[PDB]
């Protein structure tokens, strides 16, 4: 059963925890910059200094989310608000594009130090899932996602992509909004009560609840319970540590 319902025919993952084991080195990434840029805030207005918390900030304002929606909602948190600015913004500018800029530069060093790695169950279930001859979508907000997936090899076993370069370039909505999760259903022939979500970020399990698919699947791997609370409060029917549960 693979875990899922029969009327199932398609799996649509995300990429950075759920697939891949970068969900780390997005974290760290979005820290470091988070840190700085709110210390040269306090160097410039005098204002209290507060560290970004690499698990209640990334998992509540952060993780899944459209890079720039992300760096809007985290300072929204800190009642931090600045300009948009221009894609191309140098990551030294204080812009929301320029910060998002600034944290992948951050990324990309740390990645091309330490390539990605395939977490072994979620080879293991994509390949069952294949054997089961289901579609499979990677949906991700990251713009890396097609490299990542070719250098790992997980490309051969993903047949729709709707990543951060999609999201730019189609116009779409990023998560909570179903909106990514609807158009890499489209894109595989299938309509969301034929389709399940494999999601470990709060806002990717709540798109999927209100995309009304068939079943949400959080992923846990902090190994503390309030992650997998939040998990199923926002939408997951299932909640799992990692994939392999389901074989
Ligand atoms: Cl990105
Ligand atoms: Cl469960």
């Amino acid at each position: 059963s693979l875990g899922l319902p029969e009327k199932v025919r398609a799996c649509l993952f995300d990429l950075d925890g759920v697939l891949t084991d970068t969900a780390s080195l997005h974290t760290k990434a979005w820290k470091a910059m988070f840190d700085a840029y709110l210390a040269e805030r306090a160097e410039r207005t005098g204002e209290k200094f507060v560290p970004f918390d690499p698990a209640a900030d990334y998992h509540t304002y952060v993780d899944g989310k459209k890079r720039e929606d992300g760096v809007r909602s985290f300072l929204s948190s800190r009642a931090i608000e600045i300009p948009d600015g221009s894609p191309d913004d140098p990551g030294a500018a204080e812009t929301v594009y320029g910060l998002g800029n600034r944290k992948n530069d951050m990324l990309l060093k740390l990645m091309r130090d330490d390539g990605a790695q395939v977490f072994d169950g979620s080879r293991r279930y994509l390949e069952a899932v294949t054997a089961a001859g289901l579609g499979v979508a990677v949906v991700s907000s990251s713009a890396n996602t097609r490299d990542v997936l070719a250098t790992t090899g997980l490309d051969r076993f993903v047949q729709q992509r709707v990543d951060g370069v999609t999201l730019r370039e189609e116009h779409i909505a990023g998560k909570p909004a179903p909106d990514s999760f609807m158009r890499a259903a489209e894109m595989l022939g299938v309509t969301p009560d034929a389709a399940a979500v494999f999601e470990d970020a709060l806002s990717g399990v709540a798109a999927g609840r209100a995309g009304n698919f068939a079943v949400v699947v959080g992923i846990n791997r902090t190994g503390r319970a309030a992650q997998a609370a939040q998990l199923r409060r926002h939408g997951a029917d299932v909640v799992v540590t990692d994939l392999a549960e389901l074989l």
